[PDB]
């Protein structure tokens, strides 16, 4: 469906996203989010990595991903003693609260980057889960080499997988996000179905989990056919295509897959640019390249491969003079009249976001065009 024009133009950005995101990867194999976005400069999150590393993956720099991988599990080994005390708190019914929690920003030496009270997040420990055991399964792979922070991931996930936490989007801490819940559901079926891990002592308790947690998208997060924003509401959000892939609450060809796709079409996608959610008001509401390589990318899923090109073209037309990818553009904004105090406070949008190009892999992998 490429024209030798757009192929060359396409691997090109494939070439580039590699390297830009190889070069920027810490020496001890964290990939930051976005190396020169000031706010940002020196973290990294497991769901922005979760995603390049996936894209890396596909790519074949088997080096590359395993770093990460090493970096994530040597993290999560040293947080076993705090998962170990959340846990003994939970069974002396003392429950932690949000500021005890695992973090979301990590510096590069695995320390915490920000403060979980006012970030706290389980949908990157969920990721992660799903990242690297496809990785292992693409490449095949031992995962005994990163099982013991597994083990530290899943009985974290297993004990707080059902609490109200904040979004992808870093937003309402008190409701519990469709998206959120299918993360964890992703990283839950990904241990729980995988061979190599088939004697783990929480085998069987990941895919029950992973039951429990569609029944409760089945019961809250579900509205006119289609899935929603988070439990208890009618909106839609541009992450909910996630829940059908890469993270598995129901098949492609599902009605509420279906549905869910053509709802974010409809009320989020504005000329191939995916805006996040309606009322979304950071940088005025800007349309995300990798919620735009999201749908492609479950459009292709689904057998849409016209859709899945178009997104991808739109993609591929915001990269900048060097081939970066922002992490959102400005062509349509859902409330313009936000977006110039986020620049006075911030700068410009982020620029390269790592994640932005390991979704732009992602979707041009899916689309046969990894050269
Ligand atoms: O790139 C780091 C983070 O940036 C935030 O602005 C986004 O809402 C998150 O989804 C992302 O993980």
């Amino acid at each position: 469906g490429l024209d030798s024009h757009e192929l060359a133009r396409l691997h090109e950005l494939a070439r580039h996203s590699h390297a830009v995101i190889t070069r920027h990867q810490d020496a001890g194999g964290a990939y930051p989010a976005a190396p020169t976005f000031s706010a940002y400069r020196g973290y990294a999150w497991l769901r922005d990595g979760s995603f390049t590393a996936e894209g890396i993956s596909r790519y074949g720099d088997v080096a590359s991903a395993g770093r990460f991988h090493d970096w994530v599990d040597g993290v999560l080994r040293r947080r076993r003693g705090q998962v170990d005390d959340l846990l003994a708190a939970v069974d002396r019914g003392e429950v932690p609260s949000n500021e005890g929690m695992l973090p979301t920003r990590f510096t590069f030496d695995g320390n915490d980057g920000s403060d979980p009270w006012w970030d706290f997040q389980t949908d990157g420990y969920g990721m992660w889960l799903w990242s690297v055991v496809t990785h292992a399964a693409r490449h095949g792979l031992d995962l005994e080499r990163w099982r013991a922070g597994i083990d530290v991931a899943v009985d974290y996930l297993l004990a707080f997988w059902d609490r109200p936490c904040y979004d992808w989007w870093e937003e309402h801490v008190e409701h519990r996000h469709v998206s959120t819940l299918g993360a964890i559901h992703g990283g839950l079926v990904a241990v729980g179905t995988c061979a190599a891990l088939r004697s783990a002592p929480w085998s069987a308790a990941t895919l029950q989990v992973a039951a429990r947690i569609r029944s409760l998208v089945s019961a809250e997060g579900v509205v006119d056919g289609h899935l929603v924003k988070w439990l208890g509401s009618s909106a839609v959000d541009g992450s909910l295509p996630a829940c059908v892939v890469p993270f598995g609450l129901v098949p492609p060809d599902d009605d509420v897959a279906a549905m869910t796709r053509a709802a974010v079409a409809k009320d989020l996608d504005v000329d191939g640019g995916v805006h996040r959610f309606a009322a979304d008001v950071f940088y005025g509401g800007g349309q995300w390249i990798l919620l735009s390589a999201l749908l492609g990318w479950n459009l292709a899923a689904a057998g849409d491969t016209a859709g899945a090109l178009r997104h991808l073209r739109w993609i591929a037309d915001q990269a900048d003079a060097d081939g970066d990818l922002p992490a959102q553009v400005p062509h349509h904004l859902l409330h313009p009249g936000s977006r110039a105090e986020w620049v006075a406070r911030w700068g410009t949008v982020a620029t390269p976001l790592l994640w932005s190009h390991g979704m732009y892999l992602i979707l041009a992998d899916e689309l046969g065009l990894l050269p």
